[PDB]
């Protein structure tokens, strides 16, 4: 029986190795990092690779990994593919936990955009949660903290993460990642996964995907906002992707926006992320 070697950049920055039989589905190497990482609640979580273009793909548990991965690597990153509205619902802390590690990537690398204070509080919970009890040796005046917090560092965003540090004494790491969700819950692109597209007139836009449904980035003047509930249909045909929206009660007729996108793949790519956040999101 022959198996291909795979290598998974977990959310610590760390590389896990494995084999799985080269016809095996992607749901067969999930569960070997699962397992490594302890981790039950996977429902949340996914394998991600990059395909001969280099976009991001998620790894179909459902398909065979050689399928997907065609004539590239065997390599991939391990994420949170839906991100969880109320992370105090979720059932262990170590769940918390490994979302954490993913939402400080969000933040440092700017996918998720957040205010010097929010960046400097969220900062200062996992120094917490990381190092314990704010200690005056570590740190003097000239202190810069290893811990990479924002897109782009100042003394000044390290200063105000030690200031708020100091308040969190007796914090325990469960309880600092807890209050880092809370916070990063209530950001306006928390768990949006974004698109580019053109609407039908050509106009470069932005398709959000997320937990309540889909956004259209217009600009910041003009963001428009279909629930799930309002969503009739998703479908994809050549560069293009279509969303039906229900008629307001009393109006006969559901409205069709068409966008499109650079290539067929990025279309099927949309389409099928869409699904995938409906079903999840209607069962949440
Ligand atoms: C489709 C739709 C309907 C209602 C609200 C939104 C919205 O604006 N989101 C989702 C929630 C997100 C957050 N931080 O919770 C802020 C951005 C989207």
């Amino acid at each position: 029986p022959k198996s291909m070697q795979c290598k998974v950049i977990l959310l610590d920055g760390s590389e896990y190795t494995c084999d799985v039989e080269k016809r095996s589905r992607g749901q067969v190497l999930f569960d070997k990092v699962c397992e490594h990482l302890n981790l039950l609640e996977k429902d949340y979580f996914g394998l991600t690779y990059r395909d001969a273009e280099n976009q991001k793909n998620w790894l179909d548990p459902a398909k065979e990994i050689k399928k997907q991965v065609r004539s590239g690597a065997w390599h991939f990153s391990f994420n949170v593919k839906f991100y969880p509205p109320d992370p105090a619902q979720l059932s262990e802390d170590i769940t918390r936990y490994y979302l954490c590690l993913q939402l400080r990537d969000d933040i440092v690398s700017g996918r998720l955009p957040c205010s010097f204070v929010t960046l400097a509080l969220l900062g200062s919970y996992t120094v917490q949660s990381e190092l314990g009890d704010y200690d005056p040796d570590e740190c003097g005046s000239d202190y810069i903290s290893e811990f990479r917090f924002a897109p782009n560092h100042t003394k000044e965003l390290e200063d105000k993460v030690i200031e708020l540090h100091k308040s969190h004494r007796g914090m325990t790491p469960a309880e600092a990642e807890m209050h880092f969700l809370e916070n990063a819950k209530k950001l306006s692109m928390y768990g949006v996964d974004l698109h580019h597209a053109k609407d039908s007139e050509g106009v470069e836009i932005m398709l959000g995907v997320c937990a309540s449904g889909l956004l259209i980035y217009r600009d910041r003047l003009r963001i428009n906002r279909f629930a799930w509930p309002k969503v009739l249909k998703i479908s994809y045909k050549r560069n293009n992707f279509y969303i039906k929206i229900r008629p307001g009660e009393f109006e006969q007729f559901e409205s069709t926006i068409g966008f499109k996108l650079p290539n067929h793949r990025a279309a099927k790519r949309l389409w099928k992320v869409c699904v995938e956040h409906h079903t999840f999101f209607r069962l949440l």
